[PDB]
């Protein structure tokens, strides 16, 4: 397998379904990635992450270089041997996480951050794919605020391309992505969309899209900031979402997607099904003999009650963590089959249609 | 299969290796039977528990009384099919929680339980083996209050064994142990054996040692306890225990034993090796690459490190829980399966010796 191939087998408006191969092996796209933050998909096993569909998962910089350490893991041998997961990883670049959980021109320090410890981190942890260090921008921001904290992201950006490439190791195994910024701005958008296709990437993330917005404006945004990014390499929505939006975005011409929706909130009692979330703890389920989605092929529907999910859950008993967390991942892996199958019969349009009539009923 | 059917094929002093047939299955003895109190054996898929090694499992029924429910788990069909095991499950009658988490002869009531409610309920659930409801003894006790408390206990286990025989259903299907009591004092625990013989059950518990003996004295009441219990049918220890007890209990002459020490104590950072238990959120292990225990067959020890599973607990990581309790119930089985090979082999003395000498190396 290539160190990176992006090919796009079918089309459909400005949707797009194909596959990235990689040394670890092949991402099949529009793709989700769930999140595991300390070296852990929560309350699941490798295996079962794997079982679900999942193709590649997201590992933290923030989180690992805190807890249990970066030269810790690369001493033991690097993230993949360290948790159990063989195929694919992205790691995002901490200056997400720092911002959330000192700030100049030269990185951050918090209670040391920069591009060039952001992708030695990276590579400690053996990332395949190596997110740029940017500063996110919050939700809203003056234009001012936003262009300075684009332009930064961009210088940011080009120092984080330069420290890859540096390393051989690094720069012969591993995929680097550039992201976006430029908060809800057209203008800062392109700018910061020209200034990365100038460095060059692997890959295309859109920044800042994710901390408040919500989604008829993050909608309006991807809409003239996803064509300004190089068609032929992926575009990547950060920190994107329900189902809803993923098919929206997708349909705006988004190629990947993370976020801690399903793992987080399944473990807090909700549970996602075509009819749309339910809330498992309430107490209409207490006697309810159905699997928590009709048509869900997963191993938790196939043997669970929503009665049995309900008491665990209420009881705040392990197994419902891991239940809940097993389903929802799948859900969002089907989700995401049936977005790749639609786009490649030329149905997606049909697909989104009829999905959302149904969520939203 | 039938109802129930024991069986012993080989012995060695006391000590005895054989089967317990039932219509759920067989259970090798001597067994360990790992607990689930609600509904659930804690961070483990009913499938992930029958791959440890367990032919049973236990279940509570004070705890499933209040939640979800007896009734409830009757019309939802069964504990059996609730929770995804459909393999034998022994049901604790409830008075032993009941005092632990308004007392007279007809039962108790706390914030009802006699001996004809707790075998209904355990019918509710659908319990293969139904345990008689006793009053648990305090320890220590004075000899007039053990012999008050084990009086009404042979006047509860006759009262159980009629609730038992009453409901066709359960008769026919499920199987009925009697518990001895008498504290650490010969002649009430004559008294309780005659008594409980008398009656007539399918198995024996030993029960009112697991409160505050030490090993010691346990195994001194063991010594004259267990022969006063008819030898042909099982010898059930309750609550016990470390697997050094479990070994010089099966030297006295016990087939059957649960405990919580397994799961607990693995969610709480403590995992079974031969060379005995190890600490594993010590300092010591972080950077540790071998498994838990340097023989263990599980899938646990087959993947994961020391250093890995280290920084999960230590990160309060469900998957942490999973896999520590998953290896110390593989641990408790496997040694399970050495008892029952060495007794069948002649050789359990010289294998009690040599686990001894490196389990407290
Ligand atoms: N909005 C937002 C995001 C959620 N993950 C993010 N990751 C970094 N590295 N930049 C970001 O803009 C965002
Ligand atoms: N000692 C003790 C026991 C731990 N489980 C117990 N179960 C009941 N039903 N009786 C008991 O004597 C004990
Ligand atoms: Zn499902
Ligand atoms: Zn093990």
């Amino acid at each position: 397998r290539p160190r990176f191939s992006f090919s796009i087998a079918a089309r459909e408006g400005k949707a797009r379904t194909g596959t990235i191969e990689m040394k670890r092996g092949v991402i099949r796209t529009p793709a989700f990635m769930p999140v595991g933050t300390a070296a852990t998909v929560k309350a699941l096993k490798p295996e079962t992450v794997r079982a679900t569909g999942a193709d590649i998962i997201l590992g933290n910089t923030y989180h690992l270089m805190l807890r249990p350490g970066a030269e810790r893991i690369a001493k033991l041998g690097g993230l993949h041997s360290f948790m159990g997961w063989d195929r694919p990883i992205l790691t995002d670049s901490g200056g997400y996480q720092v911002m959330s959980l000192k700030q100049s021109e030269e990185g951050v320090t918090f209670k040391m951050l920069s591009p060039e410890r952001s992708i030695e981190i990276q590579h400690l942890l053996g990332s395949d794919i190596v997110m740029a260090f940017d500063e996110c921008t919050p939700y809203p921001a003056t234009p001012s605020r936003a262009a300075s904290s684009m332009e930064r992201s961009m210088r940011w950006a080009k120092r984080s391309r330069d420290a890859f490439d540096s390393r051989k190791e690094q720069a012969e195994n591993a995929a680097l992505f550039g992201i976006q910024q430029g908060s809800v701005f057209e203008n800062l958008r392109q700018q910061s969309a020209d200034a990365l296709a100038e460095i060059g990437f692997d890959g295309y993330a859109v920044g800042g899209l994710a901390v408040g917005q919500g989604q008829d404006e993050m909608f309006r945004v991807l809409d003239f900031s996803v064509p300004m990014l190089p068609d032929d390499k992926p575009h990547y929505l950060m920190g994107v979402g329900k189902p809803d939006d993923i098919v929206g975005a997708v349909e705006r011409g988004i190629d990947m997607f993370d976020c801690v929706l399903p793992t987080r909130s399944g473990r807090n009692g909700q549970a996602f099904t075509w009819d749309g979330p339910i809330n498992i703890r309430n107490a209409r389920f207490s006697e309810d003999l159905k699997p928590l989605d009709s048509e869900c092929h997963c191993a938790v529907c196939q043997k669970w009650s929503r009665a049995y999910i309900h008491h665990l859950i209420r009881a705040g008993e392990i197994l419902g963590a891991m239940l809940m967390t097993e389903h929802n991942i799948a859900f969002y892996q089907q989700l995401m089959q049936k977005i790749r199958d639609s786009i490649s019969e030329g149905r997606f349009s049909q697909f989104a249609q009829d999905f959302r009539a149904r969520y939203f009923a």
